[PDB]
């Protein structure tokens, strides 16, 4: 079920059709930053996430900081029987990199997955080539679970492997603690 | 990317698209094999089968009935399509116990892999099973798939226990050697 997540001027709100033109314009200005992701520069990647939201299979979000739309992120790949999900499909306008915005977003999202939704597992994933997102996943305290070969494309169409990580419900108290103490 | 509902065949073996008509018969057979199926979540209830047909109605699965001449002997599936690649998983396989150790599992994956790589032009086929499911890990190892990771709290077993998942793959580059080995094991 759709949620708005907020801390002060930071709002994560369900993605809507009206957000798409601006996200595509914002992604063009960040074209090079988005090089390890396939889709975010095209409307179909956003429309796909809203299709899935309708089918109860994703919760995509618009990231707003004050008045300004600064990116997007998503819960998806639900495993209802566990429950489990993945958090990802995140990009942020590059003025926000290094700011702590990503850590805060991930803290609000994990806190929802574990404290409210009762997830037993949360997966995070990124391209083998994406050294920045890897560092950022590390900093969360997610543990690497695997390397999936020939599992993705980069923005220019090149094939890449995926690094897969997770946080389990047992690890979450210490993950929560560690993040909160970095604020 | 549009995988269509194909029949695969080798001699008296056919893999034919699963239909609703198959499900009563599959459910009774799985019940007969209840304990062999204990590492899988759901194959003894009709809903597991309709869920696959529903996914198929969406272009998200290709569920299959396994037949030896006219005998129904189990089920298997292509699913988790990654259209941009293209890639999929081959899985959700169970055979009747009389066929355990007959080489039927291997011939089934051989037909499926040939179709994935040779017809659908996939760059990756994934296989996965419970961390507890040693026999399946053996058959996967035997196919020539390389283990890629262990995913924690990633599944439930037949009685609802949480288990991890071992994840494997065969890439398009490994396929020829895998094919060669499979072909040699049959012949
Ligand atoms: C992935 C993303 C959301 C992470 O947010 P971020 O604010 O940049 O992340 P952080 O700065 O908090 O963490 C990145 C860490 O990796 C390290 N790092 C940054 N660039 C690096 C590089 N090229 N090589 C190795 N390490 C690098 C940094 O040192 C930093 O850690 P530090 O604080 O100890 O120095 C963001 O960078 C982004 O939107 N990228 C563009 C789109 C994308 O690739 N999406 C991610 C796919 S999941
Ligand atoms: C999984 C299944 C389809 C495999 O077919 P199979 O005929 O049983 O497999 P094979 O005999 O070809 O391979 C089993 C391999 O596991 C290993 N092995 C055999 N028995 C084992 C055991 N009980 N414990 C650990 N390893 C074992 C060996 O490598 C063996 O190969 P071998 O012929 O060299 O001895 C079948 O067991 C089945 O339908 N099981 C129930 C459903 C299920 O668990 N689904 C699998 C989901 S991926």
């Amino acid at each position: 079920l759709p949620i708005t997540l907020q801390r002060g001027a930071l709002r994560l709100e369900p993605l809507v059709e009206a957000d798409i033109p601006e996200l595509v314009s914002l992604a063009e200005a960040n074209r090079e930053a988005l090089q390890y992701m396939d889709g975010p520069t095209r409307p179909d990647w956003y429309r796909q996430s809203l299709a899935e939201q309708r089918e109860g299979r994703a919760l995509p979000l618009a990231v707003r900081l004050g008045v300004q739309l600064v990116g997007t992120t998503r819960f998806a790949e639900f495993l209802p029987a566990l429950p489990a999900c993945e958090i990802g499909w995140t990009w942020l306008d590059q003025a926000q990199h290094g700011s702590g915005l990503n850590r805060m977003i991930k803290y609000l999202m994990l806190k929802h997955a574990f404290d409210n939704l009762r997830m037993v597992r949360v997966q995070l994933s990124t391209a083998a080539s994406n050294l920045r997102a890897q560092g950022a996943i590390d900093k969360l305290g997610a543990q690497r679970e695997g390397v999936l070969r020939n599992h993705r494309r980069l923005a220019g169409g090149r094939l890449d492997d995926t690094f897969v990580y997770s946080i389990t419900d047992h690890e979450w108290p210490q993950v929560k603690a560690a993040l909160e103490a970095s604020f």
